[PDB]
């Protein structure tokens, strides 16, 4: 019933919760539109959405309470072969979750599951967009350079301006992805677009070969569900090198078009893929 979580199955053991489903590069379609080294690689934002969705369904609270994911680590990428289904599983005990995948033919052998992401979930009962006066980032040149990594469903930044290591971007879903607001807590395409604003700032100064990949996130909090359009403020932490870096860290704040805070991301940790 969630496009990535699948369905909740009976608790495998007392106090242990579990969701399982099947995905492929064709469904959700955006899972087939991100590549690294010519392999289809599931975007890390997929795991953040699964965790937010699990928080909403497992943890108590008013519907309007904020959804929280903390201490996220991405352990192993999920590589899809075009059109071949993969079993996905999110398991939870207490506040901690794990996301694994398996070949459907081997999904009953517990040792056939590869761990992709882990963290903690929480729920809590319920800053402004700066006037940056930035320099416009030319997005067409960015998209054309990044098209070896990203397909046309994942080019959702409309405007981006920078000043120092900060930027404000306007991201808006379109096409099928804008029609799916009822399906996700925060559409992976929208959050990926916000993270790509960080990429656009980085790649002004260093190469997009061996591209940066999200490996961790200290905290993400979501205050409104089903958002299709935001302005995002991002701040890159001071880099270790002015030439070429293996890692970056960024904080982000997402606002609706009225300036109300929709989501906040603390210490997104990026590392170049080997
Ligand atoms: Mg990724």
């Amino acid at each position: 019933f969630h496009p990535l979580l699948g369905r909740r199955v009976p608790d495998p053991a007392p106090g242990a919760r579990c969701f399982t489903g099947t995905v492929s590069s064709d469904r959700p379609a955006y899972l087939g539109e991100h590549w690294v080294y010519d392999a289809i690689v599931v975007l890390g934002v997929t795991y953040l959405e699964m965790a937010l969705a699990a928080a909403s369904r497992l943890l108590p609270g008013n519907a309007a309470d904020t959804l929280i994911v903390e201490d996220v680590t991405v352990w192993s990428p999920l590589v899809l072969r075009a059109g071949a289904p993969a079993r996905l599983r999110l398991r939870s005990e207490d506040e901690r979750f794990e996301i694994h995948s398996a070949e459907p033919e081997r999904s009953d052998d517990e040792s056939a599951w590869t761990r992709h992401a882990t963290g903690r979930i929480a729920r809590r009962q319920l800053g402004q967009l700066p006037r940056l006066d930035g320099e416009a980032v030319e997005l067409d040149a960015y998209y054309e350079r990044m098209r070896i990594y990203y397909g046309p469903r994942l080019r959702n930044i409309r405007h981006l301006e920078r000043r120092g290591r900060e930027a404000i971007g306007h991201v808006c879903l379109q096409g099928e992805e804008a029609q799916e607001s009822a399906s996700y807590e925060l559409h992976p395409a929208l959050l990926d677009a916000c993270f790509q604003c960080v990429f656009a700032l980085i790649y002004a100064h260093e190469s997009h070969r061996e591209p940066f990949v999200p490996l961790g996130c200290a905290r993400i909090e979501l205050r409104a569900r089903g958002v299709r359009e935001v302005r995002v403020h991002l701040r890159l932490h001071p880099p270790r090198s002015t030439d070429h870096n293996q890692t970056h860290t960024a904080d982000l704040r997402l606002f609706d078009m009225e300036g109300r805070l929709v989501a906040s991301v603390d210490a997104l940790q990026l590392k170049r893929a080997s």
